[PDB]
């Protein structure tokens, strides 16, 4: 009977970097800066 397997409980969450892209989008790798409008605008 498993349960208390060797997950992220006592350890760490990590892969914030696993998070962000899909939170922004990675459609092919094109840096993740915060501010579409201004990229466009210029």
């Amino acid at each position: 009977a498993i349960g208390n397997m060797e997950q992220p409980h006592m350890d760490s969450r990590i892969g914030w970097l696993h998070n962000l892209g899909d939170q922004i989008g990675k459609p092919y790798n094109s840096s993740g800066l915060g501010g579409p409008s201004i990229k466009d605008k210029y």
